[PDB]
């Protein structure tokens, strides 16, 4: 049931889910963070099969995100969010399609 597929497979879906919440993050739109839980939840057993240690870390930096989201701290949110993903190797998406607000509309940014 664990392979190396499988943790590729983690990595990459649900560590491009949790990226893709940068600008919900940027904007202070929490919920759509809580809507991603789930994302979060795969991507720390999924990615971390046998590392105890770094699931247990994962699921920690996981609980400081929503602890800062509970606060309503956008700064602490954003903390908390870049730690998780430095700590976890999940990288940001290009951000060039993060051409946000450069002249084209919200609908062409976010569709």
């Amino acid at each position: 049931a664990v392979s190396s597929a499988t943790i590729n497979r983690a990595r990459g879906l649900y560590g491009d889910r949790i990226a893709a919440l940068k600008d919900a993050v940027a904007a202070g739109d929490f919920k759509a963070i809580a809507e991603e839980k789930n994302a979060f939840i795969l991507f720390n057993s999924g990615a971390y099969p046998t590392n105890k240690a770094k699931k247990n870390a994962a699921i920690a930096q996981t609980n400081e995100i929503f602890k800062a989201i509970r606060s309503g701290d956008k700064a602490a949110v954003k903390s908390a969010y870049d730690a998780y993903m430095a700590a976890n190797e999940i990288r940001p998406l290009p951000e060039i399609n993060s051409n946000v607000g450069q002249g084209y509309s919200s609908e062409f940014d976010f569709r």
